[PDB]
């Protein structure tokens, strides 16, 4: 398990997500969906040019799964997936622009919700999950598990669990007040306002 710090700008980023009170929290589904979204659309685009990057799997797809038991709701994709590279690299090269950009429209008059159009909308996961963990698997790398509570680290590690075929796994621990995002008819009413438009299946799983 390696240990890595967020970038300062990040860390800071998570703890106005955290620490702002801001009660438009089911927001985060339709970023972790949009997310889910772009990432088929990526190898989508990417297999007409070669077809074998469907080799780990030709469906096209999101599933929603609670757990009460667990207390998590998973978001699954079979998109393009990340890989190390952008899990501790990439990433969070756009992610400091981003951030930028958001706090200065924050501090202009802008929202929370307004989250994604600065392309960091995977951190709004904290508006309701006390951790986060991200298990990945992109063409010609490994599968990966990324975690964090936040506190200004993140962990991954190679995943030993369920080989996945390719594509993103974000689970959501959610915080103890806000368990309302596993019940089927909360999140049904979420999917239908800010998602309804997705060009793929979206299932959601009963517990
Ligand atoms: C999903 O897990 C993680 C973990 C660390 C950082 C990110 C991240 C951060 C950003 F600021 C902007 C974008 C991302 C992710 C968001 C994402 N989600 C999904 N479902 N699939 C992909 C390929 C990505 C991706 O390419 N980038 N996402």
């Amino acid at each position: 398990v390696e240990t890595f710090a967020f970038q300062a700008e990040i860390a800071q980023l998570m703890s106005l997500i955290i620490n702002t009170f801001y009660s438009n929290k089911e927001i985060f589904l339709r970023e972790l969906i949009s997310n889910s979204s772009d990432a088929l659309d990526k190898i989508r685009y990417e297999s007409l040019t070669d077809p074998s990057k469907l080799d780990s799997g030709k469906e096209l797809h999101i599933n929603l799964i609670p757990n009460k038991q667990d207390r998590t709701l998973t978001i699954v994709d079979t998109g393009i997936g990340m890989t190390k590279a952008d899990l501790i690299n990439n990433l969070g090269t756009i992610a400091k622009s981003g951030t930028k950009a958001f706090m200065e429209a924050l501090q202009a008059g802008a929202d929370i919700s307004m989250i994604g159009q600065f392309g960091v909308g995977f951190y709004s996961a904290y508006l309701v999950a006390e951790k986060v963990t991200v298990i990945t698997k992109h063409n010609d790398d490994e599968q990966y598990a990324w975690e964090s509570s936040a506190g200004g680290s993140f962990t991954v590690r190679t995943d030993t669990g369920e080989p996945m075929g390719r594509g993103t796994k974000v689970i959501l621990h959610l915080k103890e007040d806000q368990t309302e995002y596993l019940e089927e008819r909360r999140i049904k009413e979420i999917v239908k306002k800010h998602s309804q438009f997705i060009g793929y299946p979206i299932t959601l799983f009963v517990e």
